DNA sequence: CATTAGA
DNA sequence: TCTAATG
């Protein structure tokens, strides 16, 4: 946890160059093993060999070991650090809609520059080009402030449209969190489960609403159950707009909702936690279900609930709130 | 790990 | 169809 990590973040460090600038999925998957393991490891490292001992590091990995240990650099590292090249695709990647696969492309095409991107709008795709667009406006963080004007906001118009409406914005706003990223809206509604044959517009009457009042400025992806987007506040009587900013909403099965609820909302750990826990319980939880385990190893059969408490409940636990869903 | 674009 | 990009 600090007793390695020089170690875990240079292979991290390396790891992860080996994905994107390269195109080197197993050197990047050795990284990431080597660099687990190790971070796992209840000692110091203090050398290669010791290292190397370990399930995963080789002798690559071991080699780059010693050299950082001896001095607390390596040349690799920072030969990329330098490196024009990887160093713009690295930047081109935080362009929403923009992988590694198009930030090579892009590159070679000689587009390394933001604004390389603007002369060129025309080599961008709808999602890349509001991407662009936007570019500061999805960089900055969500003030709960906000968070708070836009779900109601949200709440309102759902309510609006059917009154038969369930949503939720879940996520760390959900959990109480100061600022976010991007607002998620966790959405269902009784005559949408497991079977009933969908209902898309049950989606899309929603999303027309939004976009109506003119919350939704645009469509980064549209599909029947899961909208993709940007919003907006309303630039008061201004001299202060607002921000544009990502936004997701997904419809669901009314069947599966808590579960999902329970899921998107996390945080990471308590879900995983929370998840190690039905397992004793003898269970098993999952984005959609939770289904009682049977000693033949496996088992099937999708317990029935009405609220995160149902799946609390089954697994016997103390209901936590999402103020504490940290861990 | 699944859901959307696009080509 | 596959393949990429987001979550
Ligand atoms: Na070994
Ligand atoms: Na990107």
């Amino acid at each position: 946890e600090t007793l390695n990590g020089g170690i875990t973040d240079m292979l991290t460090e390396l790891a992860n160059f080996e994905k994107n600038v390269s195109q080197a999925i197993h050197k990047y998957n050795a990284y990431r093993k080597a660099a687990s393991v190790i971070a796992k490891y209840p000692h110091k490292i203090k050398s290669g060999a010791e290292a190397k001992k370990l399930p995963g590091v080789g002798t690559k990995i071991a080699e780059k070991i010693d050299e950082f240990l001896a001095t607390g650099k390596l040349r690799k590292l920072e030969k990329i650090r330098q490196d024009d090249t990887s160093s713009s695709i690295n930047f081109l990647t935080r362009v929403s809609g923009i992988g590694p696969s198009a930030a090579r492309k892009f590159v070679d095409e000689g587009i390394k520059t933001l604004e390389d991107l603007r002369k060129n709008e025309d080599k961008l795709n709808h999602h890349q080009r509001i991407g662009l667009k936007y570019f500061g406006d999805f960089e900055k963080r969500i003030p709960r402030e906000e968070m708070l004007q836009m779900q109601d906001i949200v709440l309102n118009e759902v309510k609006k449209v059917d009154s038969e409406y369930i949503a939720t914005v879940c996520g760390s706003f959900r959990r109480g969190a100061e600022s976010s990223g991007d607002m998620d809206v966790l959405l269902t509604h009784p005559s949408f489960t497991s079977e009933s044959t969908k209902q898309p517009k049950l989606l899309h009457q929603v999303v027309e609403q939004l976009q109506k009042v003119h919350f939704i400025t645009d469509t980064l992806s549209k599909g029947e159950t899961k909208f993709m987007g940007v919003c907006q506040l309303p630039s008061k009587n201004d001299e202060k707009e607002y921000p544009h900013r990502r936004i997701d909403i997904r419809l669901i099965p009314k069947d599966q909702y808590y579960c999902g609820v329970l899921y998107f909302t996390g945080s990471d750990i308590f879900n995983k936690n929370m998840r190690a826990h039905a397992l004793e319980k003898g269970f098993t939880i999952n984005e959609y279900t939770i289904r009682p385990l049977g000693v033949t190893g496996v088992a099937g059969e999708p317990l029935p609930v009405d609220s995160e408490k149902d799946i609390f409940d089954y697994i016997q636990w103390k209901y936590r709130e999402p103020k504490d869903r940290s861990e």
